[PDB]
C-alpha cells in the first residue's frame, strides 16, 4: 500500500510529538517517492534536523528546506526541481500534505501541512498526502508562527522516517 511516514518535531528542544503522514502514492507516486525517500534519508541527505521555517496561523506550517532552512533551498531526490506530477488531489481541508514551490515546475523539498481548507491552491500545488495521526502537533506547530511566517520558537525535526 500507501507509504505511512513520520515526523518528530521539537519547539525549543521540548518535543511535540509525532506527526504521521500517509503519502498518496497511489495518485502521485513521483512526488511521494521523494518524500519518502526524504524521510528515510537514504540519498545521504532529507529532513532529518531541518526545521519549520515559516508558519501561519489559520493557514499552513511549512518545513523543508535543509539546505538554507528558510524557503530559499531544498532540492529533490531526482534533481534540484522536478515537474508537477498532478492536481488530482485537492486541498480539501486541515490535514492536508502538499508541495511548497515558486511557480509551476519547482518542487524541490519544501512541503506544507494545511490547518484550513486552501482551496485557491488547487490548481498551483501538488497535494500528495494527508495527517494520519498527529494534528495536535500540527496546531502546537501553527501555534507558534505568527502572521509574517516568523516562528516563535525553533521548530525542528528531531528525527523522521518510514513505518510502513
Amino acid at each position: 500500500g500507501n507509504p505511512l511516514v513520520y515526523l518528530d518535531v521539537d519547539a525549543n528542544g521540548k518535543p511535540l510529538g509525532r506527526v504521521v503522514l500517509e503519502l498518496k502514492a497511489d495518485v502521485v507516486p513521483k512526488t511521494a517517492e521523494n518524500f519518502r525517500a526524504l524521510c528515510t534519508g537514504e540519498k545521504g541527505f532529507g529532513y532529518k534536523g531541518s526545521t519549520f521555517h515559516r508558519v501561519i496561523p489559520s493557514f499552513m506550517c511549512q518545513a523543508g528546506d535543509f539546505t538554507n532552512h528558510n524557503g530559499t533551498g531544498g532540492k529533490s531526490i531526482y534533481g534540484s526541481r522536478f515537474p508537477d506530477e498532478n492536481f488530482t488531489l485537492k486541498h480539501v481541508g486541515p490535514g492536508v500534505l502538499s508541495m511548497a514551490n515558486a511557480g509551476p515546475n519547482t518542487n524541490g523539498s519544501q512541503f506544507f501541512i494545511c490547518t484550513i481548507k486552501t482551496d485557491w491552491l488547487d490548481g498551483k500545488h501538488v497535494v500528495f498526502g494527508h495527517v494520519i495521526e498527529g494534528m495536535d502537533v500540527v496546531k502546537k506547530i501553527e501555534s507558534f508562527g505568527s502572521k509574517s511566517g516568523r516562528t516563535s520558537k525553533k521548530i525542528v525535526i528531531t528525527d523522521c522516517g518510514q513505518l510502513s
